[PDB]
């Protein structure tokens, strides 16, 4: 079975923070999963004082595909609890710092955390032999360690790049680091002389569009801002902040050329008058008026690649590798790549057997061809995949 | 005379970033002073694309006391300009991180600049016998290095943490360090047995108010956020942001109980519903609200403290000593001591003979001395002096 690891640690401010995960794996589950978490996942639901959260949201569970889930639901699986009194101990092991804590549970082992670990999964006879894979949302070298020990591998699973409702739900699979230290590139590059894509990038990005675009757009310069506490500003960015991206913009422009756009998801937004604030309904509207973009690592770095635009990307990602091949030729293949064969159809990394197949490290042709299925459910080499693929949905 | 450091390295995003201080000195200079800048503190004020800043504004100019220059003020003193090519030397040394080059700057010895400083000193026969101390607006291991192979004192020079129009302008003098490495707690350490102040910590706080009090305020914690990339966050933070401050405060109490206040010389502002925002009309007003005050290394926290707020202190800055002490009576005397002796007058530290007074490192009581003169010029021993000093306000 699955060994999901969702650790209840209020890095952030919130309980149960990967709570969505939880609900998704739970809502798709065809078999038994031990589920690695906190108590305040399993009691967060009769709990009133936060039943206004966002996976709460109608919108939310129609958006990402699950239900709140029930009694018989969550009954058939296997709970291991992590105590809240190790979180304390960590904390006060980083000056009290909840950020600084979280990007050394990110990026360091916690020996502590090894073995309360150790200890869960050794707490049940038979426990360690059902485990076919961990799956972990983040990176965690306490868990990876472990596992190691134990010979399991860690499928480190995330929502994707693109999201609905612009785009086909996409998410993240990669054995070696998701968003920070990822195997993209790597698997690219064993590939990069098996491809020969008849498509543009902006095909590439239509395929996944689900709307209609924008279209017809100007400003020099436009700056992606991003949640100040996303893993990827707190371990991945090189120590780049929103406000040091901005300084970085200016070195090199004048304030009237600058378009700015804060994270909707963010608790800050930008002073109204100093640059010029971008008010459009979605980050494609916003990259559309922008000539240049400027992004340490949000997902709009890679939109902003596959619409074209010069691409400035100052932290480490999974897409950044497309940015740096110099060839036109070579980007398109880049790119193809990565959204057909490193990327994944988001519901399948929810999916048992699909994980199973994955666990077997099957060819890249295989990855691409069960993607593409999935794709087409409603409409050869690796290449022939794609533009056929592509070809299919021109007409 | 005085050799004055305004450096013109636009870290922030800014041209002529210590523009205020230039002028004031400019304007107050008595004799003719030697400033070590960048040709853009010359030039700024013939450039219509950015006379809209702050320091050009009628209200600035008359709450900190400056007028504009002209060619026969600028005229008799003298120029040693840095060159802008080493700027982007230093950016690309540092993964052109703007904000990381303006640390380094703040808080490492940069050998190149070392060097630029010496020739500039160098290059004219003369300059370095006529200085009798360095003044720096900033730390600056750099010029605290020339300073040493010279002979020469660094005065640390800043805008203090009380200010106009609440309160009578304050400025820093520290010849370790200006806001962080400061010497308030070691200058204070040598005179805690020669102290016995008979006021209460709203009496001190009475004293340097300059308006009525808003009164009678309740939201248990409050959080005081700070500008981005002031070099109080940059450098003196202990790895603090105000996101990991507000996360920090949310460990211990619940949303409901949190009060925020934004900065309102930041560039970014609060979401409006998640928190419960201050919208108070000064920073005194948004402590009194509180029962608990939370701050990196504002300003702030020396109001909360002084008005008997349980005051968070997380970075570090001059006052934090204060709170740092366990009695009462220690903390008042402590208080005191960093009002009257470590603070200065703001005048006094643009004035030539009082740079020369403190230059000769005089004592204790003839500094305070000196600041009551000043605080009282239209109304011993230490002790007795700043009791007096308060009595006199009393009636
Ligand atoms: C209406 C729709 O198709 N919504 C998408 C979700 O699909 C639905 O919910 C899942 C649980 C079923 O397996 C599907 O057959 C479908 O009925 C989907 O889960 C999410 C994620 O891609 O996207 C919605 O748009
Ligand atoms: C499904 C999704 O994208 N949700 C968004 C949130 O991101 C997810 O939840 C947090 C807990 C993780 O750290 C993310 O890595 C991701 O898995 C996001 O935090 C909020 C606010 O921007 O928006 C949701 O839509
Ligand atoms: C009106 C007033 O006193 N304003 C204060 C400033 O003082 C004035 O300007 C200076 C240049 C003169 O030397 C003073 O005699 C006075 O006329 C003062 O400089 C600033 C700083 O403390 O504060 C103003 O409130
Ligand atoms: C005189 C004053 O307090 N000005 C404020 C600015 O601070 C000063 O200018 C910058 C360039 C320095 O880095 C500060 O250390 C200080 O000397 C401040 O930046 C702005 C915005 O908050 O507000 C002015 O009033
Ligand atoms: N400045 C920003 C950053 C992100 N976003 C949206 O948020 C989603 C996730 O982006 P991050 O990876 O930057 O968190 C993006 O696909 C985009 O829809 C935005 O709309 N404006
Ligand atoms: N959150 C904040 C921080 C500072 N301030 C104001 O800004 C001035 C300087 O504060 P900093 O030292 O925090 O920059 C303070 O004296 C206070 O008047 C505020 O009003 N609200
Ligand atoms: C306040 O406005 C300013 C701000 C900064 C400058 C300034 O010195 N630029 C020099 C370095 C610019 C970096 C370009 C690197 C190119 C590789 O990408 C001038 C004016
Ligand atoms: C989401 O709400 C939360 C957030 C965090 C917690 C939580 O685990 N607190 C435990 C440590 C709190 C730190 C106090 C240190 C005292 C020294 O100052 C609970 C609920
Ligand atoms: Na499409
Ligand atoms: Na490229
Ligand atoms: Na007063
Ligand atoms: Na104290």
């Amino acid at each position: 079975g699955l060994a999901v690891f969702l650790p209840p640690y209020p890095f952030r401010g919130l309980k149960a923070p990967y709570l969505w995960m939880f609900y998704k794996y739970l809502h798709c589950a065809t078999d038994s999963i031990l589920f690695i978490t906190g108590e305040d996942y399993l009691s967060v639901t009769d709990d009133e004082a936060q039943r206004a959260r966002w996976e709460f949201d109608p919108a939310s569970m129609a958006s990402l595909g699950y239900e709140l889930p029930n009694a018989q639901s969550m009954a058939c699986h296997e709970y291991l609890t992590l105590d809240n009194a190790f979180y304390e101990t960590l904390l006060s092991r980083h000056h009290h710092d909840p950020i600084k804590s979280f990007s050394a549970f990110l990026t360091e082992r916690i020996p502590d955390l090894e073995t309360e670990l150790h200890a869960l999964l050794d707490s049940k006879k038979g426990i360690i032999d059902q485990i076919d894979t961990f799956i972990s949302i983040c990176n965690c070298p306490s868990l990876e360690h472990v596992a190691r020990t134990l010979g399991k591998e860690v499928m480190h699973i995330e929502i994707g790049p693109l999201r609905a409702p612009m785009y086909r739900n996409t998410a993240y699979l990669d054995f070696a680091g998701v968003n920070g230290g990822t195997e993209a590139s790597a698997r690219y590059e064993k590939c990069q002389a098996e491809f020969d894509i008849k498509a543009s990038l902006g095909d590439l990005h239509n395929y996944f569009l689900e709307v209609l675009p924008p279209a017809e757009a100007h400003s020099a310069a436009g700056v992606v801002l991003q949640v100040e506490d996303d893993s990827n500003l707190i371990a991945y960015n090189h120590d780049f902040t929103n406000i040091s991206l901005l300084s970085y913009v200016r070195q090199r422009y004048e304030k009237e050329d600058i378009l700015v756009r804060a994270h909707p998801g963010s608790l800050f937004r930008l002073r109204d008058d100093v640059f010029t604030i971008d008010d459009s309904a979605n980050s494609l509207a916003f990259i559309n008026q922008c000539n240049e973009v400027f992004t340490i690592n949000s997902s709009v770095g890679l939109e902003a690649i596959l619409t074209g635009k010069k691409t400035t990307v100052l932290g480490d990602c999974s897409y950044a590798f497309i940015n740096e091949l110099a060839g036109a030729s070579a980007t398109v293949n880049a790119a193809a790549f990565y959204l057909f064969s490193y990327l994944v159809p988001f519901d399948l990394v929810f999916n048992q057997e699909y994980l199973k197949f994955r666990l077997g490290h099957p060819e890249e042709r295989e990855i691409v061809g069960k993607h593409i299925e999935f794709y087409s459910a409603d409409m050869s080499s690796l290449s022939s995949l794609i533009n056929e693929a592509i070809s299919l949905e021109h007409h």
